[PDB]
Protein backbone atom coordinates (compact mmCIF):
# COMPACT_ATOMS: atom_id res chain seq x y z
CA UNK A 1 0.00 0.00 0.00
CA UNK A 2 1.34 3.58 -0.71
CA UNK A 3 0.48 6.14 1.82
CA UNK A 4 -0.27 9.26 0.82
CA UNK A 5 -0.19 12.20 3.91
CA UNK A 6 -2.48 15.11 3.89
CA UNK A 7 -1.49 18.15 5.98
CA UNK A 8 -4.79 19.57 7.17
CA UNK A 9 -3.82 22.54 8.83
CA UNK A 10 -7.16 23.04 10.76
CA UNK A 11 -7.76 24.77 14.02
CA UNK A 12 -10.90 26.34 13.46
CA UNK A 13 -12.63 23.89 14.51
CA UNK A 14 -11.76 25.07 17.93
CA UNK A 15 -11.20 28.02 20.40
CA UNK A 16 -7.09 27.03 21.06
CA UNK A 17 -4.16 28.65 18.64
CA UNK A 18 -1.68 26.31 17.70
CA UNK A 19 -3.69 22.87 16.37
CA UNK A 20 -2.77 23.97 12.39
CA UNK A 21 0.58 23.03 13.34
CA UNK A 22 0.22 19.98 14.22
CA UNK A 23 0.76 18.62 10.45
CA UNK A 24 4.25 20.22 10.20
CA UNK A 25 5.19 19.13 14.04
CA UNK A 26 4.57 15.55 12.81
CA UNK A 27 6.01 15.89 9.69
CA UNK A 28 8.84 17.43 11.60
CA UNK A 29 10.09 14.00 13.93
CA UNK A 30 10.44 12.26 10.36
CA UNK A 31 6.86 11.12 9.28
CA UNK A 32 7.95 10.21 5.44
CA UNK A 33 11.49 9.19 6.31
CA UNK A 34 10.49 6.82 9.27
CA UNK A 35 8.03 5.10 6.33
CA UNK A 36 10.39 5.31 3.96
CA UNK A 37 12.70 3.55 5.72
CA UNK A 38 9.50 0.54 6.67
CA UNK A 39 9.85 -0.23 2.65
CA UNK A 40 6.80 2.30 1.46
CA UNK A 41 6.71 4.43 -1.31
CA UNK A 42 5.14 7.76 0.46
CA UNK A 43 4.00 10.93 -1.20
CA UNK A 44 3.36 13.75 0.78
CA UNK A 45 0.47 16.02 -0.96
CA UNK A 46 1.26 18.67 1.53
CA UNK A 47 -1.35 20.71 3.28
CA UNK A 48 -4.79 22.08 2.47
CA UNK A 49 -5.17 25.94 3.02
CA UNK A 50 -7.39 27.29 5.42
CA UNK A 51 -8.70 31.06 5.58
CA UNK A 52 -16.10 29.50 11.92
CA UNK A 53 -18.58 27.62 9.48
CA UNK A 54 -18.19 28.47 6.29
CA UNK A 55 -14.34 27.93 6.14
CA UNK A 56 -15.10 24.57 7.90
CA UNK A 57 -17.30 23.73 5.00
CA UNK A 58 -14.66 24.64 2.32
CA UNK A 59 -11.97 23.31 3.91
CA UNK A 60 -13.16 20.04 4.83
CA UNK A 61 -14.75 19.69 1.01
CA UNK A 62 -11.51 19.56 -0.24
CA UNK A 63 -9.98 17.43 2.19
CA UNK A 64 -12.65 14.96 1.29
CA UNK A 65 -11.91 15.53 -2.76
CA UNK A 66 -8.02 14.21 -1.96
CA UNK A 67 -9.16 11.22 0.51
CA UNK A 68 -11.36 10.67 -2.47
CA UNK A 69 -9.12 10.55 -5.12
CA UNK A 70 -6.04 8.88 -2.83
CA UNK A 71 -8.43 6.18 -2.10
CA UNK A 72 -9.80 6.00 -5.78
CA UNK A 73 -5.87 4.98 -7.06
CA UNK A 74 -6.12 2.48 -4.06
CA UNK A 75 -3.47 4.09 -2.10
CA UNK A 76 -4.12 4.03 1.38
CA UNK A 77 -5.00 7.98 3.34
CA UNK A 78 -3.01 9.09 6.25
CA UNK A 79 -4.71 12.71 6.95
CA UNK A 80 -3.08 14.02 9.87
CA UNK A 81 -4.43 17.38 10.90
CA UNK A 82 -5.31 19.89 13.49
CA UNK A 83 -8.59 19.73 15.51
CA UNK A 84 -10.68 16.47 15.39
CA UNK A 85 -13.12 18.24 13.19
CA UNK A 86 -11.39 17.74 10.00
CA UNK A 87 -12.80 14.15 10.34
CA UNK A 88 -15.99 15.23 8.73
CA UNK A 89 -13.92 15.79 5.42
CA UNK A 90 -12.01 12.49 6.19
CA UNK A 91 -14.84 9.91 6.54
CA UNK A 92 -16.83 12.47 3.90
CA UNK A 93 -14.34 10.91 1.57
CA UNK A 94 -13.85 7.65 2.56
CA UNK A 95 -17.58 6.41 3.17
CA UNK A 96 -18.65 6.53 -0.06
CA UNK A 97 -15.86 4.06 -1.25
CA UNK A 98 -17.01 1.68 1.37
CA UNK A 99 -20.57 -0.69 1.41
CA UNK A 100 -20.05 -1.20 5.33
CA UNK A 101 -16.94 1.34 6.50
CA UNK A 102 -15.72 0.83 10.22
CA UNK A 103 -14.64 3.48 12.57
CA UNK A 104 -12.29 3.00 15.35
CA UNK A 105 -12.51 6.27 17.30
CA UNK A 106 -9.61 6.75 19.36
CA UNK A 107 -10.27 9.19 21.93
CA UNK A 108 -11.24 10.53 25.58
CA UNK A 109 -14.46 11.83 24.06
CA UNK A 110 -17.44 11.17 22.17
CA UNK A 111 -17.66 13.99 20.32
CA UNK A 112 -20.56 13.34 19.64
CA UNK A 113 -22.24 17.14 20.22
CA UNK A 114 -24.42 19.70 18.11
CA UNK A 115 -24.65 23.27 18.15
CA UNK A 116 -27.64 23.39 19.94
CA UNK A 117 -26.41 20.52 23.39
CA UNK A 118 -22.66 22.31 22.27
CA UNK A 119 -21.66 24.11 25.76
CA UNK A 120 -18.60 26.08 23.55
CA UNK A 121 -20.19 25.12 19.56
CA UNK A 122 -16.56 24.04 19.00
CA UNK A 123 -17.16 21.64 16.00
CA UNK A 124 -14.15 19.44 16.44
CA UNK A 125 -16.49 17.85 19.55
CA UNK A 126 -19.15 17.16 16.68
CA UNK A 127 -17.76 15.21 13.75
CA UNK A 128 -18.71 11.71 15.15
CA UNK A 129 -22.19 13.21 15.56
CA UNK A 130 -22.25 14.83 12.74
CA UNK A 131 -21.16 12.05 9.71
CA UNK A 132 -23.68 9.83 11.90
CA UNK A 133 -25.71 11.72 10.76
CA UNK A 134 -26.81 14.12 12.84
CA UNK A 135 -25.85 17.89 13.17
CA UNK A 136 -25.82 21.26 10.85
CA UNK A 137 -27.36 20.20 7.12
CA UNK A 138 -24.39 21.81 4.96
CA UNK A 139 -21.86 19.32 7.39
CA UNK A 140 -24.12 15.98 7.81
CA UNK A 141 -24.43 16.84 4.11
CA UNK A 142 -21.47 16.98 3.30
CA UNK A 143 -20.01 15.51 -0.13
CA UNK A 144 -24.15 15.14 -1.23
CA UNK A 145 -24.67 12.30 0.82
CA UNK A 146 -25.47 11.26 4.41
CA UNK A 147 -24.88 9.75 6.84
CA UNK A 148 -21.05 8.92 5.93
CA UNK A 149 -21.28 5.55 8.63
CA UNK A 150 -24.01 3.62 10.72
CA UNK A 151 -23.99 4.01 15.07
CA UNK A 152 -23.27 0.20 14.76
CA UNK A 153 -20.19 0.00 12.35
CA UNK A 154 -18.10 2.81 15.38
CA UNK A 155 -15.73 1.44 18.18
CA UNK A 156 -14.65 4.14 20.24
CA UNK A 157 -11.87 3.65 22.60
CA UNK A 158 -10.74 5.57 25.30
CA UNK A 159 -13.67 7.50 26.02
CA UNK A 160 -13.24 9.40 29.79
CA UNK A 161 -14.79 12.56 29.17
CA UNK A 162 -18.70 11.92 27.50
CA UNK A 163 -21.02 13.32 30.09
CA UNK A 164 -24.57 14.47 29.62
CA UNK A 165 -26.17 14.08 26.12
CA UNK A 166 -23.87 12.44 24.47
CA UNK A 167 -24.45 9.28 26.95
CA UNK A 168 -27.72 9.32 26.12
CA UNK A 169 -27.23 8.85 22.47
CA UNK A 170 -24.47 6.44 22.52
CA UNK A 171 -27.25 3.95 24.28
CA UNK A 172 -30.24 4.97 22.52
CA UNK A 173 -27.77 4.62 18.73
CA UNK A 174 -26.59 0.94 20.24
CA UNK A 175 -23.04 2.29 19.46
CA UNK A 176 -19.87 -0.12 21.17
CA UNK A 177 -17.75 1.85 23.20
CA UNK A 178 -14.72 0.72 25.56
CA UNK A 179 -14.48 3.68 28.04
CA UNK A 180 -11.53 3.82 30.00
CA UNK A 181 -13.45 1.51 32.75
CA UNK A 182 -13.31 -1.48 29.95
CA UNK A 183 -9.80 -1.21 29.19
CA UNK A 184 -8.65 -1.27 32.76
CA UNK A 185 -11.13 -4.73 33.18
CA UNK A 186 -10.67 -6.01 29.92
CA UNK A 187 -6.82 -5.10 29.79
CA UNK A 188 -6.11 -3.52 25.85
CA UNK A 189 -5.73 -7.27 24.57
CA UNK A 190 -9.03 -7.73 24.46
CA UNK A 191 -10.77 -4.90 23.86
CA UNK A 192 -8.67 -5.09 20.48
CA UNK A 193 -9.84 -8.37 19.79
CA UNK A 194 -13.50 -7.39 20.73
CA UNK A 195 -13.49 -4.54 18.45
CA UNK A 196 -11.51 -6.61 15.47
CA UNK A 197 -14.53 -9.29 15.89
CA UNK A 198 -16.96 -6.93 15.86
CA UNK A 199 -15.67 -4.90 12.95
CA UNK A 200 -15.48 -7.98 11.26
CA UNK A 201 -18.01 -7.65 8.88
CA UNK A 202 -16.79 -3.84 7.35
CA UNK A 203 -15.93 -3.73 3.81
CA UNK A 204 -13.02 -1.12 5.44
CA UNK A 205 -12.33 0.38 8.94
CA UNK A 206 -10.90 4.38 9.42
CA UNK A 207 -9.08 4.96 12.59
CA UNK A 208 -9.65 8.73 13.83
CA UNK A 209 -6.75 8.86 16.70
CA UNK A 210 -7.14 11.59 19.05
CA UNK A 211 -3.76 12.19 21.09
CA UNK A 212 -5.92 13.50 23.93
CA UNK A 213 -7.07 9.68 24.08
CA UNK A 214 -3.49 9.09 25.17
CA UNK A 215 -2.63 10.24 28.91
CA UNK A 216 -1.77 13.91 29.30
CA UNK A 217 1.65 12.15 30.66
CA UNK A 218 2.53 10.82 27.70
CA UNK A 219 0.69 13.17 25.25
CA UNK A 220 0.31 16.55 26.99
CA UNK A 221 0.06 18.66 23.81
CA UNK A 222 -3.43 18.53 23.42
CA UNK A 223 -6.02 20.72 23.84
CA UNK A 224 -8.49 18.93 25.94
CA UNK A 225 -6.15 16.87 27.96
CA UNK A 226 -8.12 14.45 30.45
CA UNK A 227 -5.88 12.35 32.79
CA UNK A 228 -6.38 8.84 33.53
CA UNK A 229 -5.91 7.98 29.75
CA UNK A 230 -4.79 4.93 27.97
CA UNK A 231 -0.69 4.88 27.94
CA UNK A 232 2.06 4.90 25.35
CA UNK A 233 2.83 1.07 25.52
CA UNK A 234 -1.20 0.39 25.22
CA UNK A 235 -1.70 2.46 22.53
CA UNK A 236 1.55 1.01 20.60
CA UNK A 237 0.11 -2.32 21.22
CA UNK A 238 -3.64 -1.54 19.63
CA UNK A 239 -2.05 -0.27 16.51
CA UNK A 240 0.42 -3.34 16.38
CA UNK A 241 -2.88 -5.45 16.64
CA UNK A 242 -5.09 -3.93 13.81
CA UNK A 243 -1.89 -3.72 11.52
CA UNK A 244 -1.87 -7.76 11.98
CA UNK A 245 -5.59 -7.16 11.33
CA UNK A 246 -5.27 -5.68 8.26
CA UNK A 247 -8.17 -3.97 8.48
CA UNK A 248 -7.19 -0.03 8.80
CA UNK A 249 -8.04 0.91 5.12
CA UNK A 250 -7.43 4.42 6.19
CA UNK A 251 -6.22 6.80 9.16
CA UNK A 252 -6.32 10.31 10.59
CA UNK A 253 -4.32 11.96 13.86
CA UNK A 254 -5.66 14.94 15.19
CA UNK A 255 -5.27 17.69 17.96
CA UNK A 256 -1.33 17.33 18.44
CA UNK A 257 -0.93 21.19 19.30
CA UNK A 258 2.83 22.07 19.33
CA UNK A 259 2.01 25.24 21.43
CA UNK A 260 1.04 23.20 24.22
CA UNK A 261 3.47 20.31 24.15
CA UNK A 262 6.56 19.24 25.20
CA UNK A 263 9.39 19.60 23.16
CA UNK A 264 7.28 18.09 20.63
CA UNK A 265 7.06 14.67 22.66
CA UNK A 266 3.11 14.80 21.04
CA UNK A 267 4.25 15.09 17.61
CA UNK A 268 6.60 12.30 18.33
CA UNK A 269 4.52 9.76 19.58
CA UNK A 270 1.94 10.50 17.02
CA UNK A 271 4.94 9.39 14.02
CA UNK A 272 5.76 6.26 16.90
CA UNK A 273 1.86 5.19 16.72
CA UNK A 274 1.69 5.61 13.17
CA UNK A 275 4.74 3.72 12.73
CA UNK A 276 2.91 1.07 14.51
CA UNK A 277 0.25 1.11 12.34
CA UNK A 278 1.56 0.58 9.01
CA UNK A 279 3.55 -2.64 10.38
CA UNK A 280 6.48 -1.41 12.38
CA UNK A 281 7.69 -4.19 14.33
CA UNK A 282 10.14 -4.92 17.18
CA UNK A 283 10.61 -8.13 15.88
MN1 LIG B 1 -11.76 14.22 19.43
MN1 LIG C 1 -10.55 14.17 22.36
Amino acid sequence: KTISVIGMPMDLGQARRGVDMGPSAIRYAHLIERLSDMGYTVEDLGDIPINNLNSVLAGNEKLAQKVNKVIEEKKFPLVLGGDHSIAIGTLAGTAKHYDNLGVIWYDAHGDLNTLETSPSGNIHGMPLAVSLGIGHESLVNLEGYAPKIKPENVVIIGARSLDEGERKYIKESGMKVYTMHEIDRLGMTKVIEETLDYLSACDGVHLSLDLDGLDPNDAPGVGTPVVGGISYRESHLAMEMLYDAGIITSAEFVEVNPILDHKNKTGKTAVELVESLLGKKLL
